[PDB]
């Protein structure tokens, strides 16, 4: 048997943060303004309102991913198919954990908008992503070549629409990787997980023991970097190879009361 | 001129989870049950029992610590003289800084029981303390020869003697210091950043009659890894080289959720 893996994107920065753009921003030069935010930010296309639109992972963040990459290599688990939600912090976590893995560079980060979160039309997000390219630039280990398994517009869609566009993309990835037989990780969202185990399942023949998806099954998102372990075939859920993770807050110091 | 700075502890693992030492011991041996958690534990005299009493820094505490080292060497600022309340969680935090700071291995630890926490006789506490020996075997980069300022015994102790403790110990590191001008930080407590400011205020001649010793000055402890600064001759209280940080929690996985 073999692994297939679900894991959440790590700590976002526009959820840690308030307007952080604008506050970090001195025109168009960003400067760091807290140790928890990125050194650095990539150009990209849609510019520093991109960044509003689509958030980079905290420096947490980064540590979460390269946290379970770490524990993965700890247990003696490979790696060697990744794909990632096209949503910055997706592509980011997935660099974390290839990073704590110490995977081969070859290893890529296929980027597959079959793997985005649903686009819900009571929650009109703008959405802009950056571009291989761009992200190649700011240093991602982005595969340039992929040519993904669904082409998504910026419109909304039906629940229905969003759970077909996960299982075309893992099911597609896992059939496709079966004559290598190499290990396959999904990066995304809280409900990759969920997605990761209802495509799996709807591989076997027999669906009575198959339950449909649902948005809010349950009512609170898996923690930042939470993993999800399958193996087979048969696919079944079972205890991921490292331990989960938890860790609290911290506030920001104000010098200024040491008067 | 030159820096002194204050740095609060990082994230503390006894205060991150719950029974974490009978959960994480398996006859005698540490597992470790959590990412967050130390991927092993040194040997120590008191064993799991000193640990109970004496509580590491979780990995993200590490992570905050590496951080302000990180801040301090991209503002160009080096460090020489680095003192350490002797216990273990500011022992770690100031090895995290040293690692994030990149100081050469000649910069060492000096364990001053001089900086360690109130002893209040309201809230008794097994007092556990690792070794100078029992830290660099661990792999900190501890002083041996050095000669702590302030000797400490294991009874509690008046409010007045606590703050003499740790004035004798700071104005003591700064006199020391002078001659060789070198950068010092004291890596303690959250009481640690008023108790500087009090120890080189009393330095100056400038300003007599200044503010009494309070345990209680304000509401809340500062933050993870808050950061003082003052610099001087004379000794003004100012903004750090490097910014404060922020982050958010997150809670732990149960992956039997997913079935
Ligand atoms: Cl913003
Ligand atoms: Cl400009
Ligand atoms: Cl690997
Ligand atoms: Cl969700
Ligand atoms: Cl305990
Ligand atoms: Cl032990
Ligand atoms: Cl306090
Ligand atoms: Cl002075
Ligand atoms: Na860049």
């Amino acid at each position: 048997r073999r692994w297939v893996f679900a894991l959440r994107h790590g700590e976002r920065v526009d959820l840690t943060y308030g307007p952080w753009v604008p506050h970090c921003f001195e025109n168009d030069t960003y400067v760091r303004k807290d140790l928890n935010l990125p050194l650095k930010l990539a150009h990209r296309a849609g510019g520093k309102g991109g960044y509003v639109k689509d958030t980079p992972l905290t420096r947490l963040g980064w540590f979460q991913a390269q946290l379970v990459g770490e524990g993965m290599r700890m247990a003696g688990v490979s790696i060697k198919h990744v794909y990632a939600s096209p949503a910055l912090r997706c592509v980011e976590t997935a660099q974390g954990f290839l990073d704590g893995l110490r995977a081969d560079p070859s290893v890529k980060i296929k980027v597959e908008p079959g793997l985005f979160e649903f686009k819900n039309w009571h929650m009109p997000k703008g959405i802009d992503f950056m571009t291989p390219i761009e992200l190649c630039k700011a240093g991602l280990n982005v595969d340039m070549t992929y040519k993904p398994y669904v082409e998504m517009d910026a419109s909304a869609e039906t629940m229905d629409e969003f759970f077909k566009r996960g299982e075309v993309a893992m099911q597609a990835a896992v059939n496709d990787t079966e004559k290598d037989g190499g290990n396959v990780i999904f990066i995304g969202h809280a409900i990759t997980l969920d997605q990761m185990v209802g495509a799996l399942h709807r591989l076997r023949d027999d669906m009575e023991d198959v339950q449909p998806y649902e948005i809010g099954r349950n009512l609170l998102k898996v923690p930042y970097c939470a993993l999800g372990a399958m193996r087979g075939k048969p696919w079944d859920v079972v205890s991921p190879p490292c331990p989960p993770s938890i860790n609290s807050s911290s506030g920001r110091f104000d010098w200024r009361i040491l008067i």
